[PDB]
C-alpha cells in the first residue's frame, strides 16, 4: 500500500494555559481534508482568522514560534507541531480560544497521548515528503542550523550553557528515528527556564503561565523541580523536540538530517526559508509502497 496522508479519526479537546501569556485557552483538534496541512484557527474572533502552519506565516520567533496573519497571532506552536510531526499527521484544524497554544506539562507528551487516544485516519491520497538533496546551512553569530541529505529522518542538537547545572553534562544528542522512538525518547522532554530570569520575563509579559508543573526551572546551582527530571539529557532532548516542531512548518515530513548548534526558533525559521528558496536542494516525493520507504509509521 502507498504511504497515505493522515488526519485525526476523532475530535480532540484540551484545556490549558499559555506558557507566556498565562491565558486560559481551549484547544480543539479536528479532522481536515486531504492537502489541508495543519491550520490554526482563532475561534475567539469573528470572523475566525485561519493561519496555515507554514514557514511563510512565521512572524515572530522571540521565546517561542509565533504565526501571524493580519493583526492576529498564534503563539508557541512548536510543541503541538512537534507532536503532529512525530505522529505523521498531515491534515488537521487546530482551534484555539486564545492567542497561545496551551503549554500542558511543557512537553509534547499530553498532545501525543490525546491524539493517539483519538486515533489517526489514513486518507485516500499519497503522503508527500520533502527530501533534502543538497546541504543547506545558515549561521548567525555562534549559532548554526544545517540540513544534509539522509535516507531517513535524523535530528541532532548541541547546546552550550555557561551554567553549573549544564557544565560536565550531555549537551549534544542525536536521534535517528529509524532506531529511536519519538514517543518514548523525545515527546516527554519538557521546556525549561532559569529562575534568575523569571521576574524579568514576567515584567515583559513572558512566562506568565509558567510553573514547575509545566517547565523545568533551573536555579543558580540546581534544578528546582522536586520530582526531578524525566531524562538525564532532558534539556537537549527538548531542543530536539523544538526543532522537530519548527521543521514541520515546511508543511511536510522531512527525508533528511537536521543538525543544530545553539539554534533557536529564529535560526530554525531562517533555515526553512533558505531551504525553500534553494529549490535545487529539495524535492517532493511519495511512496507507492510503504515497505520500500526510508521512514515508517505506527499503525493509525
Ligand atoms: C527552552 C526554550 O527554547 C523555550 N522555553 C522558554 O523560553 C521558557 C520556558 C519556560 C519558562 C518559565 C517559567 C516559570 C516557571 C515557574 C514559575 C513560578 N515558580 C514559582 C515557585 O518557584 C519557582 C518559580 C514562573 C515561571 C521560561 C522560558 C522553548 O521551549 N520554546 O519552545
Ligand atoms: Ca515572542
Ligand atoms: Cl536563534
Ligand atoms: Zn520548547
Amino acid at each position: 500500500s502507498m504511504i497515505k496522508q493522515r488526519t485525526l479519526k476523532n475530535i480532540i479537546r484540551a484545556t490549558g494555559v499559555g506558557l507566556h501569556s498565562g491565558e486560559k485557552v481551549y484547544l480543539t483538534l479536528k479532522p481536515a481534508p486531504v492537502d489541508t496541512g495543519i491550520v490554526f484557527c482563532r475561534t475567539d474572533l469573528d470572523p475566525v482568522v485561519e493561519i496555515p502552519a507554514r514557514a511563510e506565516n512565521v512572524g515572530e520567533t522571540t521565546m517561542s514560534t509565533t504565526l501571524v496573519k493580519g493583526d492576529v497571532k498564534v503563539d508557541t506552536v512548536e510543541h503541538l507541531l512537534s507532536a503532529m510531526a512525530g505522529l505523521g499527521i498531515d491534515n488537521a484544524y487546530v482551534e484555539l480560544s486564545a492567542s497561545e497554544v496551551p503549554i500542558m506539562d511543557g512537553s509534547a507528551g499530553p498532545f501525543v497521548f490525546l491524539i493517539q487516544s483519538a486515533g489517526l485516519q489514513e486518507q485516500e491520497a499519497a503522503k508527500k515528503f520533502i527530501r533534502i538533496k543538497r546541504e543547506v546551512s545558515v549561521e548567525e553569530g555562534d549559532k548554526r542550523a544545517v540540513f544534509v541529505p539522509f535516507d531517513g529522518f535524523k535530528v541532532s542538537f548541541e547546546i552550550d550553557f555557561d551554567h553549573p547545572v549544564f557544565r560536565g553534562r550531555t549537551q549534544q544528542a542525536s536521534v535517528d528515528f529509524s532506531s529511536t522512538s519519538f514517543v518514548k525518547e523525545v515527546s516527554r522532554a519538557r521546556t525549561f527556564g532559569f529562575m534568575r530570569d523569571i521576574e524579568y520575563l514576567r515584567s515583559q509579559n513572558l512566562a506568565l503561565g509558567g510553573s514547575v508543573e509545566n517547565a523545568i526551572v533551573v536555579d543558580e546551582n540546581r534544578v528546582l523541580n522536586e520530582d526531578g527530571l524525566r531524562y538525564e539529557d532532558e534539556f537537549v532532548k527538548h531542543k530536539i523536540l523544538d526543532a522537530i516542531g519548527d521543521l514541520y512548518l515546511l508543511g511536510n515530513s522531512l527525508i533528511g538530517e537536521f543538525r543544530g548548534f545553539k539554534s533557536g526558533h529564529a535560526l530554525n525559521n531562517q533555515l526553512l526559508r533558505t531551504l525553500i528558496a534553494d529549490k535545487d536542494a529539495w524535492e517532493v516525493v511519495t511512496f507507492e509502497d510503504a515497505r520500500t520507504a526510508p521512514i515508517s509509521y505506527m499503525r493509525p
